[PDB]
C-alpha cells in the first residue's frame, strides 16, 4: 500500500490492549453523559462519566463505528478514567500544545492522541477525529481553562 502505515500498529496494540479490557458498550448518568455519532459513516461512541467534583471516578463507554474511533475512545477512556478534570483539561491543551510544540503529555500516556494524531487529519478521518477526540474532549476536557 502507498501510505505511512503509521497508525496500524498504533490503534492495533490499543484495540488489542482494550481487548483485554471491557468492550465498548457502557453507560451511566451518574454525572454527565457524552454522545457523538458521525452520520457520515455510523461511527459513534459515547463517554457517560462520573466525576463527582473534579476527578473522574467513573467512566463508562459505548462505541461502534470506524476500527480507529472504537479503539482510540475505549483506550483512552480506559485511561482518563483514572485521571482528573485538571489532569483532562491539560491533556486538551496538551493535544493543542503538541502540534505547535513538537512535545505533548508530560505523562506520554496518549491512548487518543497516538491513536487519532492520524485520525484528525485525513479528509475521511477527520470527522471521525470530531467524533472520537471532540467528543473526548466534551468529556472532561477544554484545552482552556478560559482565557
Ligand atoms: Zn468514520
Amino acid at each position: 500500500m502507498s501510505f505511512n502505515a503509521n497508525l496500524d500498529t498504533l490503534y492495533r496494540q490499543v484495540i488489542m490492549d482494550h481487548y483485554k479490557n471491557p468492550r465498548n458498550k457502557g453507560v451511566l448518568n451518574d454525572s454527565i453523559v457524552v454522545d457523538m455519532n458521525n452520520p457520515t459513516c455510523g461511527d459513534r461512541i459515547r463517554l457517560t462519566m462520573k466525576l463527582d467534583g473534579d476527578i473522574v471516578e467513573d467512566a463508562k463507554f459505548e462505541g461502534e463505528g470506524c476500527s480507529i474511533s472504537m479503539a482510540s475512545a475505549s483506550m483512552m477512556t480506559q485511561a482518563i478514567k483514572g485521571k482528573d478534570i485538571e489532569t483532562a483539561l491539560s491533556m486538551s491543551k496538551i493535544f493543542s500544545d503538541m502540534m505547535q510544540g513538537k512535545e505533548y503529555d508530560d505523562s506520554i500516556d496518549l491512548g487518543d492522541i497516538e491513536a487519532l494524531q492520524g485520525v484528525s487529519k485525513f479528509p475521511a478521518r477527520i470527522k471521525c477525529a470530531t467524533l472520537s477526540w471532540k467528543a473526548l474532549e466534551k468529556g472532561v476536557a477544554k484545552e482552556e481553562g478560559g482565557n
